[PDB]
């Protein structure tokens, strides 16, 4: 294909817009280790006895590309022309390609590495096209890229879980599938060699990258009265009483259409100002839980719901939000507050989801007759019913793009909780190794598991070029919109920019939802 | 369902048989009555019902055999899913077909 | 097909003889129980604790038709012809019909039975061409057709044996295998309806009708020495000596060839005259066993031996013979004196086989030395060594035509011991039963197995047509031959023919070696 | 073969590989001996073997179910058939060709 004085592949990082689509191409430098040193291994939890920690599954020698963030893809620049002109976006189509493959050998000598070129070592890449293999990708989970393009990044180690069990510490059981990915077709690439693949993605649903600008319940006109006659009250003389809905009744008038359902939440005041939170408790104790099997966990975030409720604005829903660090590589070993911490607000969805730590409404809670009150309560939590309606999560510049949506009989509404665009058939995984290279053998034949090998690691770069279709705004609206705009105001580096030091800063989470349209 | 099985708007249709009413002997003066009167009978036969389903092929990449459906019933009077000394049919188990595994 | 007053087929009994084929065609009337009132039965030996008796299968309600004896093919002036005149016969093609079919019902009142036609009832007919079913044709069991053509026979009930194992009596395992017949397509026959089917069978060597006229260790010409010369003995002095094999030296002769290898069978004098037997021993005791898994059985018939010495003539090996009772239907609850059975007479083979009684030979037993004398015994039993010839057993007219070679990795000669000719693909089981026709039924439906049946049976007539290649005899020899012939002289009713009851009479085993030919 | 397999007059051909001898400095004066001095050297590579086998499948009218292997390993600090939790690979199990079963 190409030898060793030869580059082949050239750097691409642009954004092209035509018409109703956007094309953006970014390049990387990657960088490849040697992982597990040439072997696979069984991990799990080990000794732990807490069931709701317990796993089992498997590292492999291999890494993999984790391009699933939007701010992978977008300039921050971009991402404004994106969400100020338009009501939508979805992916169509995605080409990869890893190119200028450079293997390294390191050699330590009393404490002393050198570093060399070895030209006749090969690294091997494949895709999984089938999804095949336990598709790691769409948790939400480090490795992807870095934002800025002159960032160079490591490539993730590859690791899956399988199927445990509980008895005296995780265990594998017979349900438990091994993967080896040397059971796959790779193609192997000295320095002159080239990889790509194309993808498409499926008919999905435009994310919408509006906010409504009525709410559910004001979708009438005020002008005239409702020709519908509600029960009201029951008189002294214990007769049924209705009343006509009128103009300005709203508390009273029927409708066609109901808030999206929800759990509820616990609200936390994360910001100064409004009504302050009690006092030394944690969300593992009191907070909304999933039974799995004999496990428990945290149900976060799940479905979308309003961040808060205007006067209490200081407040959050404690699991509904997604948190991100304002330093992307401060240390998890310590808690933070909310001035290290990012943390979306959702308001944009109020007019038809409710507000998290809100209950849903009010329900009757008994059969009323002449000696016994009629008696009602909070609905806390409730499912889907005949005429509700809801927005999804937003989606960020710093937000995950697609998720993969489990293989099951059956589904409700397959939108991702963490946000973005559920995919039957996901952009498949891109596994990349060091093709091992053995050290000296012996010189008289023996019969041993070979251990010996020369350390090595590549580098070289990788394009991801993706396709996005996109839906034009369409309003006759005559007062001007909020746009996203720059108001960071004095700083002593630019923002969305290097720092003195070279640290990229990203300090603000962008969502899509600044347009309005009507409901 | 929640039994199980296929949901269907348009299921298989009912088949419906019943033997055709054979009158006995009618009184020889007419007399204008409900007509109670029949030959006992009954009907036999044989019927065949041949179905067609289509099927998906597993395809996965394990390295490691998977569970498999066997017979591990050992010593038996009689075996099993077959009749026993007089006669009668046994299947003393319930079979489902989840065996093989695929990723989530 | 046809109705209810018409015949679906026509009788057909004759030979034809026709270059180096035979044709032989036979018809007979059969009768159809309903066995096992139509439900299938898992049949062991019980509680009985002996391993060697103990076996594990099902009853079916099937019937099966059994031709697989010569003398359901042939006439005894058919046999003659065949025996007289032709080197060799072997099986090549076969036709089976069943036709004019009569279905009745059996009504008991009063103890009282009467028989009606049921005219819609039917039988259902099927063969199995792939070898899907046990095989339970070629264990020379009763069931099989009549000789006499006019005779009709019940058609047995078919069963098998599956897989068993021994703990506190027979029990069904894993590798146990039930079949339903009613899991076959099969054609439903009512009075008009009629079946055939066509098969042919594959290449086989040709029996050898003839008897050799010289003797494997007489190959040579009387007249001339050999140039060999053999070890004799060693002299006084302790030197070898060595000796001329010279005309008339047979015993020290050089030899290319050697008797076919062999079991040592006991000698019983099974008629008058010769050495006598010892008193008050069974062969179950004594004789040959054969060990499979925890078991054992008497090695019975093994391959064929010659059947006396000259001077020895009224004995017989205990084992290697086959036994006919002059009575076919002779009780077995009694044993039987030699003049009640018709015993097989192997001595046609008596050039290359070697006598049941005899051992192979002599082996020496030891190495010696100037201290050492040799030593030498009797070789009994003996297996395959480069050099060997035999003969197969004859085949009679009472005999079995064919056996099921065992689906094996590997096997020695697939000759059956029986006799006959060993098929990888023999001629398909023919299964027919009556179909149940229900009583009936109660008006209000109950949830039961149907237990109630009409008593069904039914009859018809099967044509049996095989094709019989056959090789010519041809020879220079001037001196006549032996024949077969009528030797019989006067009697009360003629030989091979019905005698004043009716009854069939076959009193003499006919083989099919006469003719000569030289080794 | 007694230790089983499939006997062949014509097996799969030996494949012999060695490094070539690289020869060390040799001596400025000529001198006559034999030569027994060289560089060190090992290969290392790549290798693929593709075989094809024939298959003969399967056919019974066995109405019971019959025996089948399957993974009945149950609960293990490892995948049975798999690598260790230190990577070494593990089939402590031998396995077989005799399940279905076929009347003689």
């Amino acid at each position: 294909a190409d030898g060793v004085g030869n580059a082949s592949g050239n750097w691409h990082c642009d954004s092209q817009w035509m018409g109703n689509t956007v094309i953006t191409k970014t390049t990387r430098t990657w960088v490849l280790p040697s992982y597990n040193n040439h072997i696979y291994k069984a991990i799990t939890s080990g000794t732990s006895q807490d069931a709701n920690v317990q796993y089992a599954g498997y590292s492999t020698p291999w890494g993999y590309f984790d391009f699933n963030r939007f701010h992978c893809h977008f300039s921050p620049r971009d991402w404004q022309r994106l969400i100020n002109n338009h009501w939508g976006i979805r992916p169509k189509s995605l080409k990869f390609k890893i190119f200028n493959v450079q293997v390294k050998e390191v050699t330590t000598q009393d404490q002393t590495k050198t570093i060399a070129n070895n030209l006749t070592s090969t690294i091997q890449v494949f895709t999984d096209d089938e999804h095949q293999l336990p598709y790691v990708l769409g948790s939400a989970t480090e490795g992807t890229m870095p934002p800025f393009p002159s960032d160079v990044y490591a490539l993730p180690q590859y690791g899956y879980c399988t199927m445990h069990t509980n008895q005296n510490g995780a265990r594998f059981n017979d349900r438990s599938a091994f993967y080896c990915l040397e059971y796959f077709p790779s193609q192997m690439l000295r320095t002159g060699n080239n990889f790509e693949f194309t993808f498409d993605f499926e008919e999905v649903p435009f994310h919408s990258m509006f906010a409504h600008s009525q709410d559910l319940d004001r979708l009438m006109n005020p002008l005239v009265d409702q020709y519908l006659w509600n029960f009201n009250e029951v008189d002294s003389s214990r007769n049924a009483q209705f009343k006509k809905a009128v103009k300005g009744a709203y508390g009273t008038m029927g409708r066609n259409w109901l808030p999206g359902p929800k759990f509820l939440d616990q609200r936390v005041r994360a910001y100064t100002g409004g009504t302050d939170n009690y006092a030394n408790w944690n969300i593992w104790s009191n907070g909304n839980k999933v039974n799995l099997k004999d496990r428990q966990y945290l149900l976060q975030p799940g479905p979308v719901s309003a961040t808060y409720t205007e006067g209490e604005a200081s407040s959050l829903p404690a699991q509904n939000i997604l948190g991100i660090a304002k330093d992307p590589y401060r240390s998890g070993s310590t808690t933070a507050g909310i001035s290290d911490i990012m943390v979306t607000e959702e308001q944009e969805v109020a007019p038809t989801n409710g507000v998290g730590w809100k209950p849903y409404g009010r329900t009757v809670t008994n059969e009323q007759n002449t000696t016994t009150a009629p008696t009602s309560s909070d609905l806390d939590v409730l499912g889907a019913l005949p005429g509700m309606v809801w927005q999804n999560r937003d989606i960020y510049l710093q937000g995950p793009i697609w998720a993969k949506i489990p293989k099951t009989d059956g589904k409700f509404h397959p939108s991702p909780n963490l946000g973005g665009f559920g995919l039957h058939n996901p952009p498949p995984q891109v596994f990349i190794k060091n093709t091992p290279v053995p050290a000296d053998p012996p010189v008289e034949y023996v019969h041993q598991k070979w251990n010996s090998y020369i350390t090595q690691y590549s580098t070289g770069q990788c394009t991801v070029e993706m396709v996005w279709e996109l839906r034009k705004e369409n309003s006759k609206r005559w007062n001007p919109e909020i746009q996203f705009t720059s108001n960071f105001s004095n700083r002593t580096s630019i923002m969305f920019a290097p720092n003195e030091t070279g640290g990229y800063v990203e300090d603000r989470l962008i969502g899509t939802r600044y347009l309005t349209q009507n409901l």
